DNA sequence: CTAAACGGT
DNA sequence: ACCGTTTAG
């Protein structure tokens, strides 16, 4: 029984990719604030800041 | 494509 | 919490 897919609003992906250029990992304060700010758990950022970095080192 | 899961650090 | 790799909405 998996977890249900997420769908971000535009405006997420935006903040969220906004703090990915200011910082690439987040403390867990952070992590949050970031994911009150944004109603999103705590869990949601996590991950998808995980999968950021994980595109980001595809660049590199 | 990419959010979530998995298993080992 | 993270990584790397993989699974799947
Ligand atoms: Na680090």
């Amino acid at each position: 029984p998996r977890k249900a897919r997420t769908a971000f609003s535009d405006h997420q992906l935006n903040q969220l990719e906004r703090s990915f250029e200011r910082q690439k990992y987040l403390s867990v304060q952070d992590r949050m604030d970031l994911a009150a700010a944004l109603n999103l758990t705590d869990t949601q950022v996590k991950t998808w800041y995980q999968n950021r970095r994980t595109k980001w080192k595809r660049q590199t």
